């Protein structure tokens, strides 16, 4: 398998761009940045709103839990490479505690509203708008030879007053090299592509497009998360019970992939459930034929079939957002 677009980005660029292990970090001054309050946590970091004491400007301070050199350089190099791109979080500085060597990444501040309370208040137009801005970020990172590999609402910071969006946490991100076999233990469960769940390692940017489809289905149908699996086997089961097993079987044979016998047993046999079956009274003002056509074009087993970010941005679903932006 290879990506249908941007396959050659890292091939044409100098080795320094993608050879992240050759990076030598340029540490800033820890004392420039003070923690104001904790705003988040995860497996790999704690996150705080802070202040730059020099200019009194707000920032985000991401304090990293103990991390391998190879891995931190990967996140830093990716951040540096993408800094300035549309709707990409801006890494401002990198600093470390002198005693413990605990590193902190310093970002532009974004005045985020919790997706769990934000999303239910979004208008149909709002959803179109924010999904479009998120697509800008993904087309950009893909065009620069990077897969994000952890698209989910938790990684999309939305300042809803300034109508602004940032794709954050490039901790799981990777350079795309044609034919490279990648680790499948990426993304977060509810957003993992079938490729991950069936051990197809030679995946590409299209992975992010499945995750985006899952986020989108969550929004229009008001079903958070959309595919609610308990473990990675059950995740494939949940998907199979919507998309049906025939399409799964065609996918598997195309890539010459066999399911673990135990997984095959769990998946069983299932017919396709039309998207309209998820419509109900709560969500109804959100679920037009344009919404559905677009969602259907994202949520495909076959990664090679899904819309590219560039394509998605042109889908008629977003025609009002483009018209407004053109002005
Ligand atoms: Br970077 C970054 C930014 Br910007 C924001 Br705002 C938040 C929040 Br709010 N939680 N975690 C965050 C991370 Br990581």
């Amino acid at each position: 398998s290879k990506a249908r677009v941007y396959a050659d980005v890292n091939v044409l660029r100098p080795k320094e761009y993608w050879d992240y292990e050759a990076l030598t970090v340029q540490w800033g001054e820890q004392d420039d940045y003070e923690v104001v309050r904790k705003v988040g946590r995860g497996k790999y970091s704690e996150v705080f709103e802070g202040i730059n004491v020099n200019n009194n400007e707000k920032c985000i301070i991401k304090i990293l839990k103990p991390v391998k050199k190879k891995k931190i350089k990967r996140e830093i190099k990716i951040l540096q490479n993408l800094c300035g791109g549309p709707n990409i979080v801006k890494l401002l500085d990198i600093v470390r505690d002198q005693h413990s060597k605990t590193p902190s990444l310093i970002f532009e501040y974004v005045n985020n509203t919790d997706f769990k309370v934000l999303y239910p208040t979004l208008t149909d137009y709002d959803i179109r708008y924010y999904i479009y801005e998120l697509l800008k970020a993904l087309d950009y990172c893909h065009s620069q030879g990077i897969m994000h590999r952890d698209v989910k609402p938790h990684n999309v910071m939305i300042d809803h007053e300034l109508r602004k969006l940032r794709l954050i946490d490039w901790g799981l991100a990777e350079f795309y090299h044609p034919g490279k076999e990648y680790n499948v233990r990426v993304a977060s469960r509810y957003f993992k592509g079938p490729e991950l769940l069936v051990d197809l390692q030679d995946y590409d940017y299209s992975l992010d497009m499945w995750s985006l489809g899952c986020m989108f289905a969550g929004m229009i149908f008001r079903k958070e998360p959309f595919f609610y699996g308990h473990d990675n086997h059950d995740q494939l089961v949940k998907i199979a019970k919507v998309l049906g097993t025939d399409g799964l079987n065609v996918y598997l044979n195309k890539y010459r992939i066999e399911l673990d016998p135990q997984l095959e047993a769990l998946v069983g046999r299932h017919s396709r459930k039309p998207w309209l079956k998820f419509m109900n009274a709560d969500n109804q003002h959100l679920v037009s034929p344009e919404a559905i056509d677009f969602l259907d074009k994202l949520l495909r087993y076959d990664h090679q079939e899904r819309l590219t970010a560039l394509e998605a941005m042109t889908h008629p679903y977003f025609q009002q957002v483009r018209a407004a932006e053109n002005s």
